[PDB]
Formats: structure tokens, C-alpha cells, sequence
């Protein structure tokens, strides 16, 4: 049912336009494909979830002999219009349907896609990307090739305090003759369980990031159902740790060069922004302390993830945790 | 599946808070119940879709002997907390579940609810409100008692022109080596099929409104599957008619007085705003002409309506039409 809502959403030209207006996303994919044009020239390509078809056009710009553009939403009909209007019906073949269900007439040299969501994994499309390797020749490549999830402890009492302010409605002991205040705790708890999608000043980061790498050439679809990221941070700053900040990079590892698409808060902003998950209660750390714990991502039936975080300051034993739902993010930007 | 998404959405305190922050909505419901307190005192009440429970508290404020508060979402657990904290467990009974499936131990004197969506009918909750009359005594009442949908022709070339501007991305004949322009027509057509939720200056209205009344005491659940609203407008202004504007009123017809909740653009703004549906092409009308046609609402499987509009200027024969999806509104406010 969540899957019906997902494909309906991506069938709108307005949504495809929104994503295509991210100039870092467009420019980095085009650079990755075209700087590596020798990897595409005279090759067979699969574009998984082609949307508008623009990655298939970039593969054609690089001289690919045949591109299969697979799309499950009504967007497949719009991609076919662009293939005809750009005079590329000899080299781009649009296949309507799910990459899990369609028939390709041949194996491919390289798979291209944009399957990344918030915190890399949101919307679970990387599972369809990995599934598509059933069509990849043993010698074949995938663009993107690897994904790096970064997480770092942050300090931000303004974000922490806002969770209480947003619930101010429920604090009212006398609203049209009703005491609402018994729900203040539940309302604040609900806000704390929303991952925060926005950007921030890099100075809120209190330690160098921990990196978790997924190699898309090696990973199996089932690997992404449960993602466990242990961490030990070497604290560089003293203050309250309010939670963990997340971002991701992908690398396109070509024969000619490796091209990175970074969503780090040190890099130009993208439509992925960054994601912050609060602890239920902040932890005091001094520079030189270690903050250890685990971030566990469990895939759910709403095409998203439940996020379990636990952290302790090793030197004091101070600990906190949270359980968040990436289906219900707070868009704070 | 749409129904799962619907009940998940209303289970969040953040959504209930959003609705409860509409001071016209809160104040008008409280006034309707309490000015008519003699209708509630010592009576049995059913609150359909109680959310936070606040209408059940208003019924208790009016001296109701017993209130059954029915709620299908996880909000039922929060309403029960408020009933306990307000010391009303003797008079308010929270029943978790769908009003279509639960067991009430007795018939009720009056049904109260807030079942109204955009354009009155959006989200299809009025069908559950009417269903609940299986529990109403023959002598019983419903608050609200009637609903009036208003529609009027409007002139607004800024809104019409925006539909083209919003698609400017697809006009590009050279975007990273791709001609996008063959999709400009499809993108503009998609924007025209989105009902526009916003408010506007009353001077864009070119005729007195046509009123379509639903009497909730008489209406059957099945009546709302297909709603056909013929119209003939007596044009008061000369210019291009770009579409139809919609709003609604509900009346609470008590023994002591009738209280109105109006979402008209002459009245203080509410969270319902107003809704505008463009024609595919504008119609020139002069003052004294008549604009005739039909607005047809067909309920769909996404808890919303397909909106078919047809209109002609009687004096010229100029005609236009559109088919819109109220599931995909443009929030322009
Ligand atoms: N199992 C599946 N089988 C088939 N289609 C599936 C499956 N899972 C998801 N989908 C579709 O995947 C799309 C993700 S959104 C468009 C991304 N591609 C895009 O913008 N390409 C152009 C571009 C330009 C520049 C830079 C990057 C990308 C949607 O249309 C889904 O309907
Ligand atoms: N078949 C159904 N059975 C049971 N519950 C159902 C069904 N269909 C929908 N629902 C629920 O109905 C609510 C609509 S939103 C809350 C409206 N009530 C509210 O604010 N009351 C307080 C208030 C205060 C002031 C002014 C007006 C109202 C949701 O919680 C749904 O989950
Ligand atoms: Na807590
Ligand atoms: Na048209």
C-alpha cells in the first residue's frame, strides 16, 4: 500500500522537476558519466527508475550503444516523449514496470540510477538498485559504485529547546475549559522521535565523523533490511551532545576517474540537506572523552526505517537513547 | 491502503494541534454546543472521530449525562489521558475503533463531529458521520446539522499565468544537452488539474454564489459517492472567467439558536481556506451574461474526489472544462 503511494508520488512531473532543480545532483551525475565516457561508449546500460530519463540521455551523450530505461510510475510515458523528441529511439528503450518484474532482452555492462533518499537509505530504492544486478555482466560496473554514511555528534540547544516550544499548545492548563497539560509529555516525546531534515553550521559538530560504507557491487538486497553502525567518537569539543548528525556521499568509480556526490555540511547544499536525530536527553562530554554506541536502522513496511540510537560518554557512564521514525521527518529548512 | 495512511496521519498529536490552533473552528463549535446547552443537558452524545476529545469536553461542559467518544487512530489513547486528567471518567467513555465496527451499549440523543475537509467533502469522513446515524434515536439531532457548498465564477489572470510559470523548467530546449520542451504541455496540464487551496480578494468573484445543501439528518452515506451540482450564474462583472471558487458553511441547528461556521472569503480565514479550480481555458463573459454548467464530484479510492467541471457562456456558446484531482491540491497560501 505504501508502495502504491510511492509510485503515484513519482508519476508527477512536478516532483521530477523538483529533484531536477538540484544543480549539484544534476551536474555531478553528468560529470561522473561524461568524464568516464570511455566506460559508456559502445556499451549496454540499464537505468533503474529513470524518471524523466535524463541519466539515459547522459549515457547516450557518452556514446552508449543501447540504454534500457526502466520506470514503474506513469513517468515512463513522459520519458518516452523525450526519447522521441531528442531523436534517440535507436539507442534508448523505455521499459514500463518494476525492475523486479520486467524482461530485459540482454545483460548490461553498467547500471546507472539515483536511488538515494534521506540518510542514503530512505524510500528503500537501493534494494531495487541491488536487485537489478541480476542483469549485470560479471565484468560490469554500477554508477554510483559505493555509498558512505557519515554520522557525528552535535551540540545545538536551540534545536533541543524547540521540541518543547513546538508542544506549547499542550502545556495549556485552561483551553476553552479543558486542561490539556497531561499530554505535554506525549507531544514533546513525539517531536523528539522526528528526524530533523535541515542544514546547520559545521561548528555544531563535536568530533570527526564515523563512516559506514556500502559497496553496491558486493551488497545484496537483503543486507539493507537491518543496518547496524557502531561508533566511537574522539570528542574534540566540550559541551552538551544533543544527538547525531547524518549525511552521505556516493562515489562513481570509473576507469578514468572517481567522481564524488557529497551531501556533507562542508559542501554545497543539496535537496538531501542533512539529518539530525536527537537523544531523549543530552550528554555532557569534554574534549578528549569518547562517545560510544550504536545506530541501528531497521527497514519498515512504510518504505522507510526505524532508527534506534544509543550512546554513552565512556568516562562518566552517562547514557541516552532514542527510537525515531524516518517516515515522519521534521522539515525545518 | 489510503485508509491506513489516513488513520496514521490523524494519530499524531502534531496534526491534532494544527487543527486545534484554528480559533474560528474551536470557538464556533464551542459556541454552537454551549449556546444550545439545554439540547445537551442530561442527554446521551456520540462524538464521531473525537481526535483529542475536545468536542466531548464541550458536550460535558453543557451537562451531557454520557458521551461516547469514538476514535480509530492511536489518538484514542491520548483522549483517554485527557478524560482522566479532567476528572470526567464518569461521563466520557472513549471507544477505540471505527464507528462502522464498534458496539455502543445504547442509542444517543445527538451526534457531534468535525468531519469536514477541503470543499466540505474531501477525506470522505462525512460518510462515517452519516453511517453513525444507526445509533441516533428518531428524535435525535446532529451537530453540524446541514452543510452548504458555495461555488462562484472567478477572474484571476495571475493564478492562470502561474500555471505556465511553474512549468518553466520543462520549457528548456537545452538542459545539460537535453531538449525538455516536448513535456511543457504535459507539465502545464498537470498544474491545471490541481485544485488551488488559498484565500483571495472577494473582488475576483464575478457572480453571486450557487448553494448546494446537504441535510445530514436526511442524507445517506451512499449519497456522497457522486455529487452533481448544476449552476447558472448571473454575471455581475465583465472579464475573463478563469474557473470556479468553492467554500462551505455548516449550521448547528439547536433548540435555542442556529450557529454557523462559514469558510467564505468574506469571513475570517480558517484552516480550510477556499478552493479554486481552473478551467482548461478562460471564458469571456460580460455583465448580464449567464454562465451555465455542472460541477460533478466523484468519490475515489484515495479518500478524495475527482472534480469534473464544464461551463459555457450562454450568449456566445464559448465553453471549457477541466478534470481535477482533490488528492493533489496546490497549497498556494
Ligand atoms: N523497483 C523499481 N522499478 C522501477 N522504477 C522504480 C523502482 N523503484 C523506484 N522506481 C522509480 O525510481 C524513480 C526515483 S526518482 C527519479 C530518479 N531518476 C532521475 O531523476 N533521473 C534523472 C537524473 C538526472 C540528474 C541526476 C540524477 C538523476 C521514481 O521515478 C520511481 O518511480
Ligand atoms: N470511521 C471513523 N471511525 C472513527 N474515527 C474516525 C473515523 N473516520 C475518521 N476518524 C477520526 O476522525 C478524526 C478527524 S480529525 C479530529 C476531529 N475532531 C476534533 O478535532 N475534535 C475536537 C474539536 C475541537 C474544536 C472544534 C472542532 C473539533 C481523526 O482523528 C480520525 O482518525
Ligand atoms: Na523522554
Ligand atoms: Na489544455
Amino acid at each position: 500500500s505504501s508502495a502504491v503511494q510511492y509510485f503515484q508520488f513519482y508519476g508527477y512531473l512536478s516532483q521530477q522537476q523538483n529533484m531536477m532543480q538540484d544543480y549539484v545532483r544534476t551536474g555531478t551525475y553528468q560529470r561522473a558519466i561524461l568524464q568516464n565516457h570511455t566506460d559508456f561508449k559502445d556499451k549496454i546500460v540499464l537505468d533503474v527508475g529513470c524518471g524523466s530519463g535524463i541519466l539515459s540521455f547522459f549515457a547516450a551523450q557518452a556514446g552508449a550503444r543501447k540504454i534500457y530505461a526502466v520506470e514503474a510510475s506513469t513517468m515512463a510515458q513522459h520519458a518516452e516523449v523525450l526519447v522521441k523528441s531528442n531523436n534517440l529511439t535507436d539507442r534508448i528503450v523505455v521499459i514500463p514496470g518494476k525492475v523486479e518484474e520486467v524482461s530485459l532482452p540482454e545483460q548490461v555492462d553498467i547500471i546507472i540510477s539515483e536511488p538515494m533518499g534521506y540518510m542514503l537509505f530512505n524510500e528503500r530504492m537501493l534494494e531495487s538498485y541491488l536487485h537489478a544486478k541480476k542483469y549485470l555482466k560479471p565484468s560490469g560496473n554500477m554508477f554510483p559504485t559505493i555509498g558512505d554514511v557519515h554520522l557525528a555528534p552535535f551540540t545545538d540547544e536551540q534545536l533541543y529547546m524547540e521540541q518543547f516550544t513546538k508542544a506549547n499548545f499542550w502545556y495549556q492548563p485552561s483551553f476553552h475549559g479543558v486542561d490539556l497539560s497531561a499530554l505535554r509529555g506525549a507531544a514533546v516525546d513525539e517531536y523528539f522521535r522526528q528526524p530533523v531534515v535541515d542544514t546547520f553550521d559545521i561548528r555544531i559538530l563535536m568530533a570527526k565523523s564515523v563512516k559506514y560504507t556500502v559497496n553496491f557491487l558486493e551488497a545484496k538486497e537483503g543486507d539493507l533490511h537491518r543496518i547496524e553502525i557502531p561508533f566511537k567518537f574522539h570528542m574534540l569539543h566540550s559541551g552538551l551532545v544533543h544527538g547525531l548528525a547524518f549525511w552521505f556521499d556516493v562515489a562513481f568509480i570509473g576507469s578514468i576517474m572517481t567522481v564524488w556526490l557529497s551531501t556533507a555540511p562542508t559542501e554545497p547544499l543539496t535537496h538531501w540537506y542533512q539529518v539530525r536525530c536527537l537523544f531523549q536527553s543530552p550528554l555532557f562530554a569534554k574534549a578528549g572523552d569518547t562517545l560510544s554506541g550504536t545506530c541501528l536502522l531497521i527497514a519498515n513496511k512504510r518504505q522507510s526505517y526505524d532508527i534506534s540510537i544509543v550512546a554513552q560518554v565512556d568516562q562518566t557512564g552517562s547514557k541516552s537513547s532514542n527510537l525515531l521514525d524516518l517516515k515522519n521527518p521534521f522539515f525545518r529548512y
